[PDB]
């Protein structure tokens, strides 16, 4: 079907061949243990007394240490190639889902996207290789049980191949007829049940009119009708199994009658009838399991398309070659509007904001404007439908994604901690380039050394989740230390932190001043210090900016930001 | 357990003993048909005799027209007692639910209260009889096999009972140990999966920091641990079944080895070992179905305590003996405070509201808080928390429910139509009192005559749901005709029509004024005409009365009634 997957299995097909060789030896031990019923009964019990009952017990054991060694060698070699293909494809999904647009992660999929490398990726090898186990076992124990019936007694087996289909089609006809007789009876049962429901609903009408005696008499015959129509879907469902069992037993009677004729019984005996009639019983399970072998391989490969779509989806756009070494320039928004991919209401209207070099600008949007959305466009997480953002005089779309994003740091509250010791969590993606002494100086400059010195291993202690689990106040300043080390020219402050606790706010502000000393800082304003010290203030009500004026005039004249300040104070 | 149900079954116990002797006859045909493997393999096939193969094709038929005639006489004589027990207990649940206070129906839902007489009532007899179909059958197909086995070979069948518990407890021990190991490994699998989830979440930090190559190298070591740990749950779950099969095979080898010894056995003739071993296989099913029997009988009484809680619950309070023939008096709410039983916010404050004889009043309000529920108080559908409703100088609580409910009628849009020809629908609970001529006169005077002639049979045609499904206006006219025919001296007009249907509104108003010549009326205000010609106007403002004067002064002084007019105009 979608078996472009095979190229990722062929490198490990040597495991599949072993697990197939050890799967026809597991199936040839199912039919070589039924074949013992011939020596057991014909030769070991009836014909004589001994000599076959002291040899066979160990052949039952020795055919179950070969059924338990080929049921494990065939479950380890289809669990090694089914684990090395759910690893060369779990690791290609993640090699894609770490270089594609945030839109996909924008709650288009959050937790189900771990179900596409943990569940819908192990259902591509727990069902596309569980449909090779049951097309080489049950499919080699069907063949294995046809060179056994036709070898012990072909005359009797060929009958069982003629009556098997007739019996099966007759049983299917009867069963479907009685599944249709019953089905059209449940319709009437539902009609009467709905009629009773039409009685319960009018409870108030029954009460007020004094009909508690008339209504209960109309249930004396609506409940006596869902009985008689309930005694007839059990007089039509319990009359099916007797009929199908009688049909099946008629074929047993016919086979036994055929064996009575001298032309069949000569080479039949009492042991060659048990290996033939007790393998067709053993031939039911294989044939039943073979039916669900294209309803698995199309279920375990239907999940190989939900993720082969992700594996070839559109990654982030790198259509640009304007790299930058250090962005020592202004940031300007020109006719910039933005809409959430997947939404029709434009999140941003006409925006014209400039961030001069070295000078910080602050945003006040306490009314849920979406100030967070403008902060995302500068880093090119999102793409703007219309407008242009010029950094150093050139639009970001011309800028290469890697270099553009290298020159900006998201210093925010909800930062993410990597499950690694906090020395690459500070020099992340640059641990090779930056020495430990530089990391120490960065932590000292941001004054973040206090949290890391108090913990156990010092600086080489795992800081990520499911580990030390440092508090939000401590988590915040690790990002400031990161920025101090990577020296991003542009700063994107969130400042959503509402924590006023001492030992948190004092150090946070101390490191914030150092970071913004000489950084073009777009701030999401919630603190008074940055509001009153920022070179430019902008208040955004919704979409377009309403007042692009500095703090003095904005505060003095009411406008909009002064109302939000009255809310502040 | 909660077998107060037995008195309901006892009158039909003569159907539970014909389904008992028809299941022990069904089980005696499972073990008398396995017993034929001895004559077949020893006298028919083991020898050259064809005779034992000429009567058996029929005994295997004559025992399947006795297994199919006692598998249907055992499903009719127990589907007749499981049908007549969910019939004298369905209509005992409905003989109660139609005489008990309204708080239940809104507390529960008609959807649920139908599952208590359609599903949870047939789950009592579909599980308390499926737990007798497998205590008398599988308890007779397990004594028909412990007898056949010991009759055919008492020596082998005692080793098969000594070794059964040993290799069942050993199998259970092995299976539970490997289940514990699998769960221990699944814990670590979940741990690594959560570690990967902590990887995906930090997508934005990966993008901005340029760590697309460091976060794919750390997945190279997390996926390689999901695999190596993922293939250890299949190297510890596929190593269990081989062992629990090798243990069973050791049991088989021991039994065969014992059969070798001349003293203990070798009275077996290749059919005495098949009717024993192949009955032990047939004895597994009637033990798996016997362990779940008390998990059924406690599921068929876990859904029977529900029906004995709904039954024998608190029915509507008839704690009042005062009986009124015709209530030609005034209805006064005095300090009536009411809260929805099941709610804590009162819907009525101190309420005073007098309806004098012959004079209609109109309740004015739009919110519906303490407005539509006032109508329910006169009929005593609900009970007020404090206060009293004096009707003809007596409180309603003193009045008997039967003699009170018949002196009041709700004429509203949401009237429920009974599944009956529209001559009792109009004369509910009074068919024998009023002749067809009176019904015709009531319909003519109520201007419901037009809808009657233009239908199937006039006043002899089913009108309710599951029938003709007449429109809302026609049902409203039917309700008005019912009010005229019953002559209830108190009137509870809802007036929620809110429609201007042509050629029906004029007749509706005609019948309204025909009703309001007598019959003191409490009207929920939604029509200007009824408001204008109202003797007294009462205005409710979200649970309190703001105005009690008539309309003439309420309109001039804006207050709130003129606010209702503003909403109107």
């Amino acid at each position: 079907t979608f078996r472009r997957l095979w190229p990722t299995i062929a490198p490990f097909k040597a495991g599949l061949i072993v697990a197939g060789v050890a799967l026809i030896l597991n199936a040839a031990s199912d039919t070589f243990m039924l074949s013992l019923l011939k020596p057991l009964l014909d030769d070991g019990f009836g014909k004589t007394d001994r000599s076959v009952l002291v040899w066979m017990p160990l052949v039952v054991i020795g055919l179950m240490i070969l059924r338990g060694i080929t049921s494990y060698v065939s479950s380890y070699c289809i669990s090694w190639v089914s684990g090395k293909v759910v690893m060369t494809m779990r690791r290609r999904l993640f090699g894609h889902m770490m270089g594609m647009p945030v839109s996909f992660f924008d709650k288009q999929s959050t937790g189900t996207l771990l179900s596409r490398i943990t569940y819908d990726s192990e259902q591509v090898a727990s069902s596309s290789s569980g449909a090779l186990i049951t097309v080489v076992r049950e499919g080699a124990s069907i063949i294995g049980l046809f060179i056994m019936m036709f070898y012990y007694s072909w005359q009797l087996s060929i009958i069982l191949i003629v009556l098997a289909p007739i019996v099966s089609i007759a049983i299917r006809v009867v069963s479907k007829r009685f599944r249709n007789i019953s089905k059209n009876m449940q319709n009437t049962m539902g009609q009467v049940t709905t009629s009773a429901e039409q009685m319960l609903k009018g409870h108030k009408e029954v009460l007020i009119f004094g009909g508690q005696e008339v209504e209960t008499k109309r249930f004396d015959k609506v409940s006596n009708r869902m009985r008689l129509q309930g005694m007839k879907m059990v007089s039509a469902s319990s009359i099916s199994d007797p009929i199908i069992q009688l049909i099946a037993s008629l074929a047993l009677a016919f086979v036994l009658y055929a064996a009575s004729f001298p032309s069949v019984m000569d080479s039949l005996t009492a042991g060659t009838i048990t290996v033939v009639f007790s393998s067709m019983i053993a031939l039911m399970r294989p044939l039943k399991s073979l039916t669900n072998v294209n309803a698995q391989f199309q279920r375990g490969m239907a999940a190989c398309q939900t993720l082969f779509t992700i594996l070839d989806s559109e990654q982030e756009k790198d259509e640009g070659k304007r790299v930058i070494e250090r962005a020592t320039g202004d940031v300007e928004f020109r006719n910039v509007t933005f809409t959430y991919p997947g939404r029709d209401v434009p999140a941003l209207r006409n925006i014209n904001l400039k961030i001069p070099a070295g000078k910080t600008v602050a945003l006040v949007g306490r009314s849920g404007s979406g100030k967070s959305t403008i902060a995302s466009l500068i880093t090119r997480f999102y793409d703007i439908d219309e407008g242009e953002i010029l950094m150093d005089g050139h639009d970001l779309r011309e800028y290469t994604l890697a270099s553009l994003r290298n020159q900006v740091a998201l210093v925010s509250q909800n930062v993410h901690l990597f499950n690694d010791t906090v020395a690459n969590n500070i020099a992340y993606a640059r641990t090779e380039q930056y020495s430990r002494e530089q990391i120490e100086e960065a932590a000292r400059m941001a004054y973040a050394m206090d949290f890391i010195n108090k913990m156990d291993n010092g600086l080489d202690t795992v800081i990520g989740e499911n580990g030390v689990l440092l508090s939000g106040g401590q988590r915040q300043r690790i990002a400031i230390a990161r920025a101090l080390l990577r020296d991003s020219p542009i700063l994107i402050l969130d400042e959503a932190t509402s924590a006023l606790d001492t030992e948190s706010e004092r150090a946070i502000q101390a490191a914030l001043d150092e970071l913004q000393k000489n950084r073009t800082s777009l701030v999401i304003a919630h603190r008074l210090s940055t509001i009153e010290k920022a070179d430019e203030i902008v208040v955004v009500e919704d979409g377009v900016i309403v007042e692009r004026g500095t703090h003095n005039d904005l505060l003095e004249h009411r406008g909009v930001y002064a109302q939000l300040h009255k809310m502040q104070f």
